């Protein structure tokens, strides 16, 4: 049993809810929240900007030190950093950004990072300002992630479309 509430069950391991990810993390304090990161960990907008704002910029400060030491992530890659006030850990995952011309095949590689964690609160990778089709992102998630993933979808309209169209 876990603390996640109000989710619709899509599969054995994937759950979905219309929820503000900042507000869901604050309520649950999950072991892992996933950030929709870029390779520079520049958390300016979307999931990354909202999560970072909720940490009072402490996520960005920590991220800048990580990049100064390690250099940029790979598209499809990830790193584990603090969850600050939102979670124990934040898994920063880089999905491909279609608005930069990145290979959508890298979306499966991105979701494979989730398999290193037994339970996660996450957004749909490469959705929103990353430009991918969220219906596609949900299909890749279901077909790639084997661990237990609780997906928060910001747009009620999109949430209802993801559920209604789910195979
Ligand atoms: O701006 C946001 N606040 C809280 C959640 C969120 C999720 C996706 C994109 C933007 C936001």
């Amino acid at each position: 049993v876990n603390s996640f509430s109000g989710y619709l069950k899509l599969t054995d391991n994937v759950y979905i809810k219309n929820a503000d990810i900042v507000e869901e993390a604050k309520k649950v304090k999950p072991t892992v929240v996933v950030n929709a990161a870029n390779v520079y960990l520049k958390h300016g907008g979307g999931v990354a900007g909202a999560l970072n704002k909720a940490t009072n910029n402490a996520m960005q400060v920590e991220s800048d030190d990580y990049i100064a030491t390690n250099g940029p992530l790979k598209v499809g890659g990830s790193c584990v950093l603090s969850g600050h006030n939102l979670a124990k850990h934040c898994l920063h995952v880089v999905g491909p950004n279609v608005n930069k011309g990145e290979d959508i095949q890298l979306l499966k590689s991105a979701y494979e990072n989730f398999n290193q964690h037994e339970v996660l609160l996450a957004p749909l990778l490469s959705a929103g300002i990353f430009g991918a089709d969220p219906i596609h992102s949900l299909r890749v998630c279901v077909d790639t992630v084997r661990t237990n993933v609780y997906l928060a979808v910001f747009d009620k309209n999109l949430y209802d479309k993801l559920v209604s169209s789910f195979l």
